[PDB]
């Protein structure tokens, strides 16, 4: 509709695979060469598949920050033939608040999904599903199961990754250049 959703689209029509895992299907960001990003939560093996192709998981880390929290990033390493447009010249390097975001998914049941999420707050801690979380988004929107692994940008910045929400509040991983140096 204006260039927030024109960002949102280029980032999805590049930069996205589905990721299926015995957890669920996941929107999953590549960030460059074979490496994208998921939520922890779903549980990544040995074995994934990408787009319904069974796929070797070359690597695969668990982020948490230096007082040990969960940062609810895990960074993979795909066993695939081709590599992502690199995209990390658009990831901020500080932890930050954002204007007028976007939130984009796609997965079998909510293909080429944009929704405007607006003002997203630096909420920082946040008890998810029982874990003590750090680094997370917010953005006052009712987001709906389906929507983990879905990618939130602003015009000219992709700033995290759907990881969760309260029925009326969403809430995103922070994406930093620092996880992809």
């Amino acid at each position: 509709m204006g260039p927030g959703f024109d960002f949102a689209q280029a980032i999805m029509k590049k930069n996205t695979v589905i990721a299926r895992t015995e957890k669920g299907e996941f929107t999953m960001l590549g960030v460059y060469d074979r490496v994208a990003v998921i939520p922890t939560h779903a549980s990544v093996g040995e074995i994934i598949y990408i787009n319904d192709v069974e796929t070797r998981v070359l690597d695969a880390c668990a982020l948490r920050d230096l007082t040990d929290t969960n940062l609810e990033i895990t960074i993979v390493k795909l066993d695939r033939n081709q590599k992502f447009r690199d995209i990390r010249h658009f990831l901020p390097r500080c932890e930050d608040d954002y204007n007028d975001a976007v939130l984009s998914v796609h997965t079998s049941k909510f293909p080429n999904m944009y929704i405007p999420v607006g003002q997203v707050t630096n909420y920082g801690f946040l008890n998810l599903g029982g874990t003590p979380t750090h680094r997370i988004l917010m953005y006052n929107f009712p987001t709906r199961a389906g929507q983990c692994g879905g990618v939130v940008t602003t015009t000219g910045k992709v700033i995290g990754i759907h990881v969760g929400g309260n029925g009326a509040q969403g809430f995103a991983a922070m994406l930093l250049h620092s996880y992809f140096t």
